[PDB]
């Protein structure tokens, strides 16, 4: 595909290096095509980045629909949904690219807007598992959007902050790390 | 002294122009020094950076020691300590350039090597709190290690991912996350 191994050069490049250091020359390399291509669903490096978010925020908030049933209680959704943090394949790869994305365009203003359709989707999912647990009367929390921001960034820290430990330590810290979360709920 | 200098002129220029543009031509000449006493003292600028980071981290860690007087029991200093790395880091220079530089030597051994001895003080600060708090039945928790490497990375987390929000939410969600966080103990 075209408009679409573009984006498959760029997931990678960005991945693999950082924000910066995959410049547009790159894409145009390896993806193979004009450098006027990349300017129709792509406005600038900033949307062609901004866009593989979405798809990858999308491609593992369905993984995470098509492996939740795993999980029979909202208690249980909420350690599984941690622990398949530390091995998908998507979106959570690319939290260093935006870390340094993040404070070198912070200063311009759609930073601050793309910024938002897409942290509802990242703290979605544990919206979803909070509310539903109130309904669930496995816990009671007033302010969700408050929890599910936190837990969303906890999480995501345990997840990107520790990628150098053997997988096995990650993954049982995350468990008593969603234990102590939720017993703190209650 | 002439390690000091270097240091110093090192660090400012990490912070004005980052870790990728100061080059250690310019370290060199503004120190008033030569490749050679650089290459002896530090050999690259890895190092050279790392360096800078460690005794960084000193500094950081006599401030707390002044400042967590101010924190009578340890439910206190965690809650503490935790504002002021949200804090702090909101307007810490070298911050720029730490990310540009992890975000490109996490791959590397050599680089991924000593960034753990330094990850390793970071912790440290918790392990205390967590251990002292214990001494003094505020909680009882049997795997100090382990909830420590926990506070530290989701704390981080919150610290790093919600740049997007007005510093005092950023702040509300952080004494809400020591709130939850410390309740799970008990
Ligand atoms: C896991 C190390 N680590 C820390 C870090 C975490 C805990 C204590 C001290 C530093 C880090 C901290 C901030 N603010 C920003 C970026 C990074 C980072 C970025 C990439 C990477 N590969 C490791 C990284
Ligand atoms: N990797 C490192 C090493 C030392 C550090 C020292 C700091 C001092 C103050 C502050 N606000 C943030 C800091 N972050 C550090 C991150």
């Amino acid at each position: 595909n075209l408009k679409d191994k573009i984006l498959g050069v760029a997931k990678e490049l960005f991945i693999k290096n950082g924000y910066n250091a995959t410049t547009t020359g790159e894409i145009v390399k390896l993806s193979e095509s004009s450098k006027g291509n990349l300017y129709y669903h792509f406005k600038t490096k900033e949307n062609l980045f901004l866009e593989i978010l979405n798809i990858e925020e999308s491609k593992w908030q369905e993984q995470w629909k098509k492996e939740q049933i795993k999980c029979k209680t909202n208690r249980e959704k909420f350690y599984l949904y941690n622990e398949l943090s530390l091995t998908t394949e998507y979106y959570y790869p690319l939290q260093n690219a935006i870390i340094e994305f993040y404070t070198e365009y912070y200063k311009t203003n759609s930073i601050n807007e793309k910024m938002n359709k897409l942290e509802n989707k990242y703290i979605d999912a544990y919206h979803v598992i909070f509310k539903e647990g109130n309904l669930n009367g496995e816990w009671s929390i007033n302010d969700v959007n408050a929890v599910s921001k936190i837990a969303a960034n906890a999480v995501n820290g345990i997840v990107t902050f520790t990628h150098e430990q053997n997988i096995n330590e990650r993954i049982k810290l995350m468990n008593k790390f969603s234990q102590i979360f939720l017993n703190g709920l209650s």
